[PDB]
């Protein structure tokens, strides 16, 4: 089997992206944010606290001639950026851009943080990470991908994440039409959960590539770009007036400036980034400070490639049993 879904900006900066998933029987369709950094597939539903959804499509297992109570079993999570959600679960049928896994275990919120309820575009994210990072106890749940794996034509999803437009996520399949010359397979630890893998250095704008190793995780429910501080001062370095301001939290540059590309290293490939990608835009509407799209990873304790860098690559997520990452230009 195979599946292909579109997965499309929830506004204007690609702070997250969005793609279709049909839940229960009939299909309950939600808007997930893929994220291949967490391991929960959870939603908002109707078990959420009245007062934190706001706009968000819910997820109904009463409704659904397929959802199971999985009884006994609760979920919480947290993630990097602070926010969190949490609640019980059932199974039901879940499909994916015409993939279908039966009793896939859908995590139900009873609770979400703010910033969850503040977001009306994401009904909830769907994990693609190692399933060992999954949440849910007593008893720990599969991923989508691997309840689906054994059924795909090849144990492989691929990200091919566009720069404000849509893109796809693939199942089962690598799509040789969506990316250009050859794909640059790496090496991944699964030691922390995580698509961990170690990129062979990095180049700013024109500048001679550094040769050297960086450990980070390909992230998909990450926006930004986080490298160790030696990194991103040499990056921003190259941007008349930027800097690294406490009070927003990152480093800012004027809005005038023309940002150079990033590059990074897979193996012997180069990806790189252009400057339009690394441009968030004001830090707060008609401001002339804008918002970096790489940042400093130091207090987070892991480098991350999140969709700055992705949506720069076609990256395959190979599954097989010794686990790797792919990435070409595209
Ligand atoms: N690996 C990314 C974890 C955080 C995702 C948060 C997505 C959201 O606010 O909808």
């Amino acid at each position: 089997s195979t599946g292909s879904a579109t997965t499309t900006p929830i506004d204007s900066l690609d702070d997250a992206y969005i793609t279709p998933v049909q839940i229960g029987t009939p299909a309950q369709t939600l808007n997930l944010d893929f994220d291949t950094g967490s391991s929960d597939l959870w939603v908002f539903s109707s078990e959420t606290t009245a007062s934190e959804v706001d706009g968000q499509t819910i997820y109904t297992p009463s409704k659904s001639t397929t959802a199971k109570l999985l009884s006994g079993a609760t979920w919480s999570i947290s993630y990097g950026d602070g926010s969190s959600s949490s609640g019980d679960v059932y199974t039901d049928t879940v499909s994916v851009g015409g993939l279908t896994v039966t009793g896939q275990a859908v995590e139900s919120a009873k609770k979400v943080s703010s910033s969850f309820t503040e977001d009306s575009t994401i009904d909830g994210l769907l994990g693609l990470a190692f399933s060992t990072l999954n949440t849910v106890s007593p008893t720990q749940q599969k991923t989508f991908f691997d309840n689906a794996k054994a059924s795909l034509d090849s144990p492989v999803f691929t990200a091919d994440l566009g720069y404000h437009a849509p893109g796809t996520y693939n199942f089962g399949f690598i799509d040789t039409t969506a990316y250009t010359g050859s794909i640059t397979y790496t090496a991944v630890s699964t030691k922390q959960g995580f698509w961990e893998w170690t990129s062979t250095g990095y180049a700013v704008g024109s500048g001679t590539f550094k040769s050297t190793s960086i450990d980070g995780i390909a992230d998909t429910g990450t926006t930004l770009l986080y490298l160790p501080a030696t990194v991103v001062s040499a990056y921003w370095a190259q941007v008349s007036g930027a800097k690294s301001s406490s009070s927003v939290g990152g480093y800012v540059f004027p809005c005038s400036a023309t940002l150079p590309s990033f590059t990074f290293g897979v193996g012997s490939a180069r990806i790189v980034i252009p400057g339009d990608y690394i441009d968030f835009g004001p830090i707060s509407t008609g401001s002339s400070s804008c918002f970096g799209g790489i940042q400093s990873s130091a207090g987070i304790g892991i480098n991350i490639f999140g969709d700055v860098a992705l949506k720069a690559a076609f990256v395959v997520f190979n599954g097989a049993t010794t686990p790797t990452l792919g990435f070409a230009s595209k």
